[PDB]
C-alpha cells in the first residue's frame, strides 16, 4: 500500500445550485434541496508508483502537499456548478488527476455537514428562515467516488458509493427476539415485546454511476428518502431481529429505486435494560443504558 | 466542601402524562409533549454533616450507597404522575429527604435525552409514528433543584432552574463585528457581513418556583419555546456582536415570560474563516473551520 | 453576571526556564522540570462595569477582540521568563490589567498539556532524547487565578488554585465497601475485596499565593508529587471506600506540604463488575465495563 | 456481505500468565509483561451461508445472540492460559468454531487496554506497586485474527496482524519539509526546520503465524519494542517529510525482526502553526493548534 491525503477538509458553501426535479416514493415527502448552506467533511487520498521516491528517499519533487490537496478542494467547492456531493466528488476527482498526472489513483470521501430550518417571525406571521440554520449532529449523508488514470492516460471511475450515516431509531414496542440458541453461553431472556433500539448506517450503489451526480436528477436517490423508508419500515415491522428488519429496509430501498444494483447495511443494537416492567394504573415501563458491549449486523440486499 | 453522590443516572420512561393546556407565544408553535418516550440523564448529589465520619473513619453506617441513589431515580420515574423535568426533581428531592432524615441537602441536575417524531405509510397515508423515535443529539432542556431539610426538620427548595443545551444557531448573513478596539494585539479584521455561528446555553429562573413544575402549565416555560424565541431574534437582528445578540434574546424573553425573574446566557463564537469571497455570477462564498480557541460570552438579564 | 473571553488557547513554548530547585518529598523522584517542551490550554474570562453597552447597545468602541486576547496570551507565553503555569496566569493576568484599564477582573485557567519523555539509541546508547516527546492524554497539572482591579487602582489576586485533573487508578486487591444502608432502594451487595478504579481530580490552595508562582522553588507544590503521593497512599491503605481513601490522600498531602492550606477532591468511581470469581490454580478472576452511572464524591481537607 | 456480531467486549484479567523471555533490542529494554492486570477489548465478527435465513426470513434457530459471544469471550479469557492477545484471539476463534458447526468465518480485533505502574513508598523506600495501576488513555497494543472452516473441515488462520495505535510523537527541531511542488494550489511556505508531529498507528505481519501467540516468547514482536524502535528512529533521523520518516522507522523494525514480512503504517500530521519565532535571549518560539485538516500516509514496508 501507498496512499497520502488530507482528512477533515471542512468547506461550507453557501448558495449551491439547488436540487430539484427528485422522483419522489410514497415514504418520503422529500422534494429537493434549496442549498442556501452546504456543507462537506472531505477526505482525499492520492497513489501513484512515481510516489515512491518521496517516501524511500525523501524526495519531495513530486509530492503534492497535502495542504494543497485542502486548498484544491476548497477552491473547487467555489467553481462546482452541480447540485450533489456524489457530483462534487467526481469534479474534483477529474480535476485533480487532470492538473497532476504522475497521480494513478484518487480515492474521496464526502461527509454531508447538516443543518436543519429554523422559524422566525417577521411582517406579522412565523415562517422558515433564509438566514438562520441550526447545525445537526444527527443522521447525515455520505458519498464516496474513486477514479483511476490508466495505462493509456484516460480516466475511470473505479468506485462509487452513497449513504446514510448516523440514523439512531428506537421503536417502544412491536419488536420480538425469541427463538435463539440457548447453551451454557447464553443468559439473554426471551423478549416478545422490547424496545429496540438500532443505529444504521447504510450505504447503496447504483447500475449507473451518472444517476448518482444529479445531471438527470430524476434519478437521483437521496439519503433523506432512504431515511423515510427505513422509519416506515421499522414501524410497519414486528420485528423479530435486527437481521430481519435490516433485511426488510433493504428489500424496500430495492423496490423503490429500481436503478440501485444493491445495498449495504451496518447496524448496531443499543437498545436499554429493563428497570421497571409494570406501572400501576398505565402502560408505561422505565429503562435505562446497558454495559457498553453492542451487537452489530453486516448485511447487503441485491437487485 | 463535602458531598457525593451518582451522575449519568440514565432513565427513560414510556408514556408519562402528557403536556397540555400551556401558554403560546408569537415566537413559537409548541403547544405541549407527548410523553410517549421521556428520557433523562439525573445527577444527584447529597450532603449533611452526619456524613463526615464516613470521610474521616471509614464508617459507612450512614451511607446511602451511590448505587441504590441510582435505583432510588428510576424508581421514582416509574410512579412519577406529573409533566415536567422540574417537577420530576423535585418529586425525588422530597421522597429522597423524607426516606433519609439524616441527609441535610440534595441537589439534583436533569438533563432532556431528546427523540424527534418520524412517519410512517400505513392505510394508504404517511403519519407521524406513534411507536418510532429518532434519538437527537442537538439542543436539549434542562433543569436543576437543590432541597434542604432545615434546622426544624422542615423541607425548603433553595435552588431551581431550567435551561435550554446545545443549540447551535448559524445566520448566513446580517451580521457585522466592526468598531473593536484595533491595537498591537489586534489581527481580526473588521467585517460588515460575517456568517455568525453561535452555541447558546441558556438557563431561567421563575418568580415562583411552582411555575417550573407544570400543574398550572399554562404558567410553564418551556425550552421549546426559548429555542424558537433565540432563532426568531437572531434572524430578526442585524447584529453588531454576539453581546448584542443575546442581550437581545433576553429582552424578548424576559418580554414573553414576564413570570420568569432573570434568564442566563453562555455563549460560544465558531464562525467560519473565509476561503473564498467572490464566486463568479453567484452570491455564494466558501468557509471552513477555524483554528480551536474560541470566544465567549456570559451575560444575566433581569426582569 | 457579566463577563467575556476566550477558551482552547492552546499555546506551545520550547525552552522555557526550566524548574529546578524543588524540595524532593519521598513518595516522588520529582526534582523539577526541563522545560524543553511546555504546553498550555488557557481560558481567559475578563469583566467590567464598562463592558456595559457592549451588550445593551451594541456599542464595540471597550471590547477587546477574544481574539486578540489569544494574540495577548500567545505572545506572553514568549516573553514569560519564569517557570510554572501559576506564574505564567499571574504574568497575564497583570499585563492585562496594565494594558486595558476598563478591565476590572480577570479569571484565567490554565491546563498543562503533558508530554513524556522518549528514549533514542546513538552509537549504541540508550538514553532519554532532547529532542522527541510523546504526547500524553492521561493525567495534567492545572491552574487557576483571578485577579481585580481595586477602587485604588492596586491589583490583587482574590483566588488561587492549582491542581491535578485525570488522575485514574485501579487498586486490584485491598479495598472493602461494607457497612452501608440496607433497605428497599438497596441492590449492591457488600463486598470485602473489589478492585477499587477511581478517577481523581485533586486541586490545592497555598497559605501564601508568591509560593505557587515558583520564585521560590522550594515552597513549589508540584502536580507530580500529588500524583505520587496519592498512589502510595492508595497502595498502602486498606480501603473502606472512596470517601475514606481521598480523605487519607488529602492528610498525607498536608503533611508532606505544610506550606499548604487545603486540598479538594473530585473523585468518580469506575470499578469493574466481576464476572468471573474462581480460576483454578489461579488467583485471577475476570471483570468488565459497568453500565454507565457512576458515583462521585467531592472533600476538602484543611491544613 | 453477511456477518454479525458484538464489539466493545470489554475484558479484564488479574494475573494472567506472564510474559518472559522475549529477546530484547538495542531499542528497547521490554523483556515481558507482569500480567497482573490485562486488560482487553474485543470486537467478534462471525458469518456462514447457514446465518442467511436469519435475515431474510427472521429465523433465529442458529442464532447465537450477541450477548452469548460477549459471555463466550469474558469466559474464555478466565479459562486462556496463554501470554498475548495475539494467543487469546486465537484461542477464542479456535473454540468457537469447535463449539458452532453451522459458523465458518470468524474475524477477532482485539485491542489491550494498556495500565502503567505507579510508585509506592514502603519504609521510605519508593517501587513499583504491585496493586496499584494507572490507566492509560495513550498508545496501545493490537491484534487481529481471521479464521475459517474448509470444506474439509480443518480451521485455517487466513489473516493475521498485529499493531500498536495511538503514539503520538513530537520532535521539537530536526525535520524539514521542503521541494514539494508549488503550483496555483501551493500556499504552504517551505520549512527547514519545523516540529514535526505524527499520530502513527504501525501493524506488522509475521512469516509465520505461530510466532505471534508468544508460545515460544524469543520469537515474539511486542509493541512496546515498535514503539522504543519508532522514537528512536525519530530522534536519530533529520526526517525530510513523514513519508520518509516512515519508511526508515518500517526498515529498523525489519531490521530488528527478521521474523517479520511486513510493516503497515497510518500516520497523521498534527504539526502546530507557528506563531513567534524569535524570542530574545532564547532558542524557543511559540505554537498553536492549526485548524482541523489533517495530512495522513499510508505505507507498506516488506521484508
Ligand atoms: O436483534 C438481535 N439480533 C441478535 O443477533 C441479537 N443477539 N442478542 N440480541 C440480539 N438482537
Ligand atoms: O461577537 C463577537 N464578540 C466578540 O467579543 C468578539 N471578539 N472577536 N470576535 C468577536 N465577535
Ligand atoms: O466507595 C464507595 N463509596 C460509595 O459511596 C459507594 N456507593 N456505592 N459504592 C460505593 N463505593
Ligand atoms: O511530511 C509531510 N508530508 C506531506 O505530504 C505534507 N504535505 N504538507 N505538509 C506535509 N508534510
Amino acid at each position: 500500500v501507498m496512499y497520502y491525503g488530507k482528512g477533515d477538509v471542512f468547506a461550507y458553501r453557501t448558495y449551491l445550485k439547488p436540487l430539484t426535479g427528485v422522483r419522489t416514493i410514497p415514504e418520503s415527502p422529500f422534494s429537493g434541496r434549496d442549498h442556501i448552506l452546504f456543507g462537506v467533511n472531505v477526505k482525499i487520498s492520492v497513489g501513484g508508483t512515481k510516489l515512491l521516491t518521496s517516501f524511500t528517499k525523501g524526495d519531495n519533487s513530486l509530492v503534492v502537499a497535502t495542504d494543497s490537496m485542502k486548498n484544491f478542494i476548497q477552491k473547487h467547492l467555489a467553481s462546482y456548478t452541480g447540485t450533489t456531493i456524489e457530483g462534487f466528488l467526481e469534479y474534483v476527482a477529474t480535476s485533480f488527476l487532470k492538473k497532476y498526472s504522475h497521480i494513478e489513483k484518487i480515492s474521496l470521501i464526502g461527509e454531508e455537514i447538516p443543518f436543519e430550518t429554523t422559524f422566525a417571525v417577521k411582517n406579522g406571521n412565523r415562517a422558515a428562515s433564509e438566514l438562520v440554520f441550526k447545525k445537526s449532529r444527527n443522521e447525515y449523508a455520505t458519498a464516496y467516488l474513486n477514479m483511476v488514470r490508466n495505462e493509456d492516460n484516460t480516466l475511470n471511475i473505479t468506485e462509487q458509493q452513497s449513504g446514510l450515516a448516523g440514523l439512531q431509531l428506537i421503536k417502544v414496542s412491536g419488536n420480538s427476539f425469541v427463538g435463539f440458541i440457548r447453551d451454557e453461553y447464553t443468559t439473554l431472556p426471551e423478549d416478545s415485546n422490547r424496545p429496540l433500539f438500532v443505529y444504521l448506517n447504510i450505504k447503496w450503489k447504483y447500475k449507473n454511476t451518472e444517476d448518482s451526480f444529479g445531471t438527470n436528477p430524476e434519478n437521483y436517490v437521496a439519503a433523506e428518502q432512504i431515511r423515510d423508508i427505513a422509519t416506515s419500515v421499522f414501524h410497519e415491522t414486528e420485528t423479530l431481529s435486527i437481521q430481519h428488519l435490516i433485511y426488510l429496509i433493504g428489500r424496500r430501498i430495492l423496490e423503490r429505486f429500481p436503478q440501485l444494483q444493491e445495498v449495504y447495511f451496518e447496524s448496531q443494537n443499543h437498545t436499554w435494560d429493563k428497570i421497571v416492567e409494570e406501572i400501576p394504573e398505565s402502560e408505561g415501563k422505565v429503562y435505562t443504558e446497558p454495559r457498553p458491549p453492542y451487537g452489530f449486523q453486516c448485511f447487503t440486499v441485491t437487485q
